[PDB]
């Protein structure tokens, strides 16, 4: 039922994710959800809008992250070390931080985007101005794009102790 | 017939720009450089020439910034704050780091545009690396990947003020 829709729109997330926005096709999602390939053109208008639900979806799960980190930086004082933890499990799940990056890029020109590009962006920074202040909050903020972007470069995530120093150094006072 | 094949060339970067990577066609490119659709075909026979082309071009402008970088870096002892203002140029010109952005992104899903995408990143690291130390280079280039990404998303970079004061606090010991 709708659970039918939520498989194929997690499986676009996945192949936005491999193959990029414009690798994206009713195909490769129809395989990558494991649904027959007709099935994918019941729940959806067409491709772009296959696309839309899937960098929604992205957009709006990412936003409930937020809670999760409200709590865990609420729980203890070494804020530095929570974050870099929380930064290690966001760099972890590859496929959702590659397709928010793909939003963000899509954002750019298609201002259809441009309010569910700013969903996890400006709840990061008003989750963290009252809790570090203003400048801490822009630069961490900052290092975590870098975070997200080398991580996409490189294959690789910096480490969760390369996330604590950086991240302490910004945080500090 | 040229300096055509450049411009051609030049075209396809501001076409990946301005469209994205999943936008680019000879039919833009031909229109963007003012030449038939044949004069494009051409020289790029096909898509993924054109864009490895224009990818490449985007990627080797960093070898010259590097080395103007470098010139600036040797005159001034203040390196965190000269590398704000270096910064504060560089995103200045939204156009620039947007294709940055486009090449980081395309590197995730293409190998072959992974060595392109690898020059700047590398590039920076390299040139700081010697004067700071690992720590600091890999910390301060991640920061300024970060910058770039944080200005394309919300559309204002950070001050100079502020992008001195966080590279200070990444740099010191």
């Amino acid at each position: 039922p709708a659970g039918r829709r939520q498989a194929i729109v997690e499986a676009a997330e996945r192949v936005i994710a491999r193959q990029g926005l414009g690798g994206l096709s009713h195909r490769r999602v129809a395989a990558e959800a494991n649904v027959p390939v007709g099935s994918t053109t019941y729940y959806f208008n067409d491709l772009d809008a296959l696309r839309e639900a899937a960098l929604a979806h992205a957009a709006n799960a990412s936003a409930d992250l937020l809670a999760q980190w409200r709590s865990d930086l609420d729980k203890d004082r070494d804020l530095a070390a929570t974050l870099a933890r929380l930064t290690t499990v966001y760099l972890a799940d590859q496929d959702r931080y590659r397709t928010l990056n793909e939003l963000y890029m899509a954002a750019a020109h298609r201002p259809e985007l441009q309010r569910l590009a700013r969903l996890w962006p400006d709840g990061l920074l008003a989750l963290l101005e009252p809790r570090i202040g203003r400048r801490a909050a822009n630069a961490v903020t900052v290092f975590f794009d870098g975070a997200t972007l080398h991580a996409l470069i490189t294959g690789t995530p910096l480490s969760t102790d390369e996330l604590t120093d950086a991240i302490a150094r910004l945080v500090a006072d």
